[PDB]
C-alpha cells in the first residue's frame, strides 16, 4: 500500500484543488494546460470557486460514450494563467483494475485525507442516481457525501474520479486518456 500513498500525496499536492459550484464542494484534479475534471453532478456554471477564488469557466464537456451513455464526468477549461502539470501519461487507455488503491480527498470537510480502499474492479454498467452510466470502477469502503471528485490512484496510475456510492460501496468514473486531446 505504501508506494500508492507516496504517489497519491505527491499527485494531490501538484495537481488537485478544492472547488465549490452551486451544487456542492468537490475535489478537482487538473489534467493538463487549463483542463480539469469534475463529477458531472457538480454542474459547473460560468464561474467556479477554486481554492476560495472565483475562476471563469471557458468550456465544459459532459462526457458520454459513442451511443450517448453517461460517463458521469465533466471536463472544464479554466480561465487562468497557471497551467496544470500534464498528467495525461498517468491515465490509462482502458479501465484499470488493481489489488490495492488509494482514494484521495481534499475539501473543507475532508482536508487532505487518503483512504486505502482495497481492490478496484471494472464493474461497468450501473444505474447511478437514476441515470444509466458506464465505465464504473467499484471498491468497498465506508463511503460519505463530500468525497466526490476524489482521486482514485495506485502506484504510478490515476484510475478514476469518485462519483457515487451507497453504504459500503463506492464507484469511480474511469479516467481515460482519450477523453483529452
Ligand atoms: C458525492 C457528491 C456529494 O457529496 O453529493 C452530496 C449529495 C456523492 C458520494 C456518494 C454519497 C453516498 N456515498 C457516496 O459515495 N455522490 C452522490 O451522491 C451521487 C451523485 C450523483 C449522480 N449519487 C446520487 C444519487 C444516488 C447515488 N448512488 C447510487 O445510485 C448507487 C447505486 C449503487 C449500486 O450504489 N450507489 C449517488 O452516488
Ligand atoms: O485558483 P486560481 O485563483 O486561478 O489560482
Ligand atoms: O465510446 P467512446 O466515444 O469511445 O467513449
Ligand atoms: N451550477
Ligand atoms: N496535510
Amino acid at each position: 500500500k505504501g508506494p500508492a500513498f507516496e504517489f497519491a500525496v505527491a499527485m494531490m499536492k501538484r495537481n488537485a484543488s478544492t472547488v465549490k459550484t452551486e451544487y456542492g464542494e468537490f475535489t478537482m484534479l487538473g489534467i493538463y494546460d487549463r483542463w480539469a475534471v469534475l463529477p458531472r453532478h457538480a454542474k459547473p456554471g460560468p464561474t467556479i470557486l477554486m481554492n476560495d477564488q472565483e475562476v471563469g469557466v471557458l468550456d465544459a464537456k459532459e462526457l458520454v460514450d459513442k451511443d450517448g451513455t453517461n460517463l458521469e464526468l465533466t471536463l472544464l477549461k479554466l480561465n487562468r494563467n497557471e497551467k496544470f502539470r500534464d498528467i495525461r501519461g498517468f491515465l490509462a487507455r482502458e479501465e484499470v483494475e488493481v489489488n490495492e488503491a488509494v482514494l484521495a480527498i481534499n475539501t473543507s470537510k475532508f482536508p487532505n485525507m487518503y483512504i486505502p480502499v482495497g481492490q478496484v474492479t471494472d464493474y461497468g454498467f450501473l444505474n447511478l442516481g437514476g441515470t444509466p452510466t458506464k465505465r464504473m470502477l467499484v471498491y468497498n469502503f465506508p463511503t460519505r457525501a463530500g468525497q466526490c471528485g476524489g482521486v482514485l490512484m495506485s502506484t504510478g496510475k490515476v484510475l478514476g474520479i469518485h462519483v457515487g456510492g451507497n453504504g459500503h460501496q463506492g464507484f469511480s468514473a474511469a479516467l481515460l486518456r482519450h477523453y483529452f486531446n
